[PDB]
């Protein structure tokens, strides 16, 4: 079997790096399109445009509607066409970054991804996704991912905790794919590079995660925050894409089978619970499971069905989640041979294990 | 300080993957130019062309002159222009792959790199180099690095040993840059991703290196050979480019200050000795140094001045090597504060340490 | 001395395996007799009969009176004779399974044992037992032990805790027989196979026991519950029969010398206390003893005389228990050289040690 | 998935236990048939008959032709029919024991298996097998396996070394099935009981194997020999049947695709090499592989192609072995996803690894 | 069971302590009898008498005949009677010290034991023994054991090696009695004091034994020699008497069943082989056994049948040794349940294990 590793061309992370944007685009082009929603234009959008102007780089300001639909992409791509911009700059959260990637594919443009929170590991990836249907690949991983830690230190602590949750799934999922001989999102078995990256991701989070969370609460940049932002973005990104997905993200996707307040949680908050479910489907001792539960609690992340807005959910409701999670083509099959009923049982088990832990402290 | 990580867009490694070349180029183009020297055209060049024809992909066969000069690049680029090929495929050793990268930059073409030996970590890099003058960056890291382990299992054992030598410098050099707060070739401080990759590189080589060497001697592909080819290519490549260079490659470059039979050694063989010199400049116990010497000997690699064709070299000759190695702009300054005289002393020390080891077994 | 190992011919465990009963009996016979009490006929008895009918297997439904007496066996054996059934299927708890084994011996019939709780390690054994008089062997160990974890996940949590208690005695007792050169129930010294099984039994219970207990409380099947059901049934069964019994089960038997509410406790609940008594008769540190007490408490099992309904029992009452436990022929002599008075003292010591632990938390 | 564990009903091992044969058959029957070949009748056959006569047990003496064919079984079964014997006693090596099992299935007779060497783990199993075609199950595992260590201490040392070789494959193969989620010969996933048994098997052999080999050379029974005979018979038997087979026995079977002197080696000698091939297909360091090679050499077992009478074998010959080993239905697929070409490469690698070790000592 | 510990009243060890003899006897008496053979009178006998005269202590010089018979004791006791001596001083080797103890019992005299070699652990004991018949206890352990290390440093190295051999049996034998619940020579189970003493004995010998052996070869007193003399005398003495005897000394006694050159070996030399036999009867790995063999060889002690003058001994001869060793009342039954045949096998096994070790170095 062939091993495959893919990656964005360049990843740059540091305090105030947003100010050198004109610098990194020098020998690339002098015309760009900048995509952000209303809030983000105030947070970083104008700062970016102003930095590009200083360097004589034109910039068409686009206000993202807030929905990553084909129409919005078509609308934005037209604007870029007319402005004849060769560089797409997406700034902000998930939906904006995905839209920007779709836009860049239409135009065959150089794409710069500028996250304003380290909340998911979508930034460096070549893939995207009310009910989940499938994963789709873009033509490439992003050309430049620019991560400004000063910006992230000012984003809500809840968003850093969410990114830690999403990154904590990386080693759990990749390890299960490596052990089962399964395939990664990249198409082949995992490389040793991805295994090393994924395992280091977990180590970095257990070591610095709480200190990074406190740093954000005080809105300061520290070595601990720099370490966790890299884990949440570069390690988690490469780890999941080239290391492999399994049950945790399948459960996250399964939640789309339900309607309700659960959908106000972040991707990371849902993945935290999904990760506990994967651990309940594996052979771990009580102490190994509690090591994760303890960390989630110290980051104010959800660990019970009640925490994810599914208090007293019925077996039938959980079964819908399980059926969606075990749909043909889901990632859970890359590491497990389970039925929807096994998965439904594991969801209730994880809830019971977390409650048992809580009723001990 | 900003951390920077760069990487080729896609790395694919496996037995007989050369046969799926038309498959990986499908949604990219139908016209290519293939670059290889006379020997390599027989080894893999024709197989590639034949695989491209089956998929209706045109291919201009170019015979590399054997010298990576501006003229040769200009000559090859013209041919590609006329054929109006959008994909450059370079097959073979170092000089051919570098030339192919230069060609792809002229044409702004998609580039595929196909090494026929896992002898250096140049394949995945965005950089190139009778006396060494400086490093120069290409506009990008390669789009696709395709590594066929069946081909490498048939290449000379000496070439695998050379690649292991070059890869064994990765952790030594990167660790010294990380400890000193120095910068990598990529421009910033090392990421945690590169540190993880570099350290895993060394572990993989001590674990599987000899088994991989025996596999090649028997011309068979095994899990051990697959592990070492990845270490020699993807881990060593990312590790040195994004992890950092230091004294070992500076010494390799310093040898160009001399004329002689030493220049028939491979890049890896020279780096092996360069690595011992770096260890002699650091604070290690005798046992730590011997751990490397032992491995080099079991791979038939050079460990003494006599082994690198500099038997009884004079202090003045070694001083020339040291002066070149400590030239302004060399990588040794990223991790050390040493003079040419300190380096000359370390070269003789490494030789003495290796002899002392040999005169013990 | 000869080593002897005995075992049921086949052990099958899994979720919903009760549904493949007709499948496992295919090449055996087409006529059976099913034995269960009133409650169990509703729990699993009818499901089994219905599964046998689908496969054209006749089944005489027998309602167990609830008492494992010679008359009941004779009564059931007659029915089987008349129906001329060649397979006996016993479903339910201890008394029913023993009766079914006795029935199968009368008829020389193939016997299937289907426990509805994993509460004791009697299922796989070839032996049986108001005052205890002696152990008696059946002509064989059961032909097929079929353990459906979905059924056990729905049985009371108290019954799983009881089975864990009975299984926690396995390594304690077998280790003492191995160390003393004593004989097992199977007739010779223990094999290495039994030692391995017994020791793994304890490890499995400390690792997964609490998670399995929580799984049952939520009525779900998990890897942890699957592990503990095997420990409680196959490992504990082989471990005690072919590994050896010692003081713990001797104390359990000694309780029959008393009348009272203590006899409403389960076999496992009594063995838990019996196990603490054996530990008090051995040389263990306070920490080693507390490791077991801690686990018993987390499973809501009894650890004091008060817990086993013998609050403020008199020395004379405890002495009766001790005399019965040290009767000629009891298993305590396979590992200890103690008098009834030593055993009476150990019963009070275990109570005092547990109280001391409790008066610390 | 369901876990399944099967086992012979009773295993008895000890010095001179052959003398209590009449004792173990008391409450079973008074008429038997004894099967052995010419040599074995002298070694133990007459001793057994004489022991049965003392207890008034009739015994039809059957001389096994030496070939385990349907005709021989039919011939022997007739004799048993006429003598109307209810017990079949097979004494000797592999072919005799298999024949005896086949005979017992025809007659639905109680079967006693009495090995005269501890050379394979076939004794306790319910299965059998010039080119290998498939495995076939008997209706049951043997009723009684009686292993007399005094007899085995007098059998050739080469036969004990062979049994150690066959038993050393147990943990390697079972561990690979457990890790891959594959199925055992018994039909389901492995139980924890089988994992414990298999792993203890390897430990016992590394600990006592050489001492047991020296014991046999001096023709004496020691604790070390008693431990290894149990490992070679009961642990290896249960471990492979209920723990799982993988690549090692598939390679052993693949050798039947060849004609030649290789077929004078014992089953164990072939499995030793097959085990090295499995280790070459896995990810192990040089030191882990050499730990096994070292032991094989100290037991005078084969480790190279030359040792197994295939010196300078051609790629085409090895490919035939590989194709047979990877046939549809072989056990290698329970733990690996490899092609015949991958397996051919691993055979040459194992040879090269062993030679490399030898050319070091 | 009661635990019992016995000991000589006072043990004094040091360089030149023989010179303070008059000092230790001050408040005891002014008349003594000194017993020694011809050689010892020259070695230390006259020095002692001269030291007693200086202190005005009378001393009847007795020349021991060399045979510890009733007549010799009666002869010596008469002399003491007439001299009306109240103190018996025995100086020299085993037979002399035993005789002196017997003499002191007849007279109810204070007894001083002065060994001139540290070759056995008989000095501090209250017991004694051509075929061995039984152990007999004196009325008391000696009142004063006075060990002069200057004297022992001048005794033959072979005698120190012999004492180390006898002391190396202490922990092996005592540990087996402790594990089996057996009784010591002192009459009850072993105390914790004896277990501590016995285990420290082995540690002291592995740590300092070779250095003490080299010290004696150079005839010098060092801390290492002081440590080993105490181990050989006080630790080994208390350890065997109050810790327990088992198979090793039983084998030593069994040799008396044979006539021949074996009886020129020392007690210690015979115990060394006896110790290897006990290890062969226990469950130890090859490495654990070799740890002792290695030490014996470095002290020039016997490890094979050939070394103990029984080269090519017949099974019948070894069987005589085994029968005597397993006689009713021997110490082997305090820790083992073995037959004479098991012991004969273990004697040949130990020889084979030692040869196997030797044929490795
Ligand atoms: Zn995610
Ligand atoms: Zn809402
Ligand atoms: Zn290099
Ligand atoms: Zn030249
Ligand atoms: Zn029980
Ligand atoms: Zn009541
Ligand atoms: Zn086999
Ligand atoms: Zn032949
Ligand atoms: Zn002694
Ligand atoms: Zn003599």
């Amino acid at each position: 079997a062939e091993r495959v590793f893919i990656s964005p061309a360049k990843y740059v992370q540091g305090k105030n790096v947003i100010t050198k944007i004109a610098n990194y685009l020098e020998g690339i082009g002098n015309k760009t399109v900048v995509i952000a929603d209303e809030i983000v234009w105030k947070i970083a959008g104008h700062t970016i445009v102003n930095e590009l102007k200083k360097g004589n780089i034109a910039a068409e300001e686009v206000v993202f509607s807030g929905e990553a639909s084909r129409n919005e992409v078509e609308r934005i791509a037209n604007i870029a066409r007319k402005a004849e911009a060769a560089i797409v700059i997406g700034v902000g959260g998930g939906k904006t970054l995905d839209t920007a990637k779709a836009v860049a594919d239409e135009l065959d443009a150089y794409i710069v991804i500028v996250p304003t929170a380290a909340s998911t590991d979508a930034p460096t990836s070549a893939l995207s996704v009310g009910v989940f249907e499938s994963y789709r690949f873009y033509k490439k991983n992003p050309d430049l991912v620019l991560v400004d830690t000063k910006i992230i230190a000012n984003a809500p602590p809840r968003l850093l905790a969410s990114g830690i949750a999403d990154a904590l799934a990386t080693w759990v999922e990749a390890r299960s794919v490596i052990k089962s001989g399964g395939k990664t999102m990249a198409g082949g078995i995992p490389t040793i590079a991805a295994e090393a990256i994924a395992e280091k991701c977990e180590q970095t989070l257990f070591k610095y995660g709480k200190l990074a969370y406190e740093s954000v609460k005080a809105k300061v940049v520290t070595p601990a925050l720099e370490a966790v932002v890299e884990a949440n973005t570069l390690l988690s990104g490469l780890g999941f894409e080239s290391g492999g997905l399994a049950a945790a993200h399948a459960i996250h996707n399964g939640f789309t089978a339900l309607e309700g307040e659960i959908h106000h949680l972040t991707h990371g908050e849902k993945v935290a619970f999904g990760t506990l479910v994967q651990l309940a489907l594996e052979e771990h001792s009580q102490q190994e499971i509690e090591r994760y539960i303890e960390l989630y609690l110290c980051l104010d992340l959800p660990v019970t069905l009640e925490d994810i807005k599914l208090k007293d959910a019925s077996r039938e409701d959980i079964l819908k989640v399980a059926k969606a999670a075990t749909a043909e083509g889901e990632t859970i099959h890359n590491a497990f041979n389970v039925t929807a009923d096994d998965v439904a049982d594991a969801i209730f088990a994880a809830d019971q294990y977390a409650k048992a832990y809580k009723e001990k402290h």
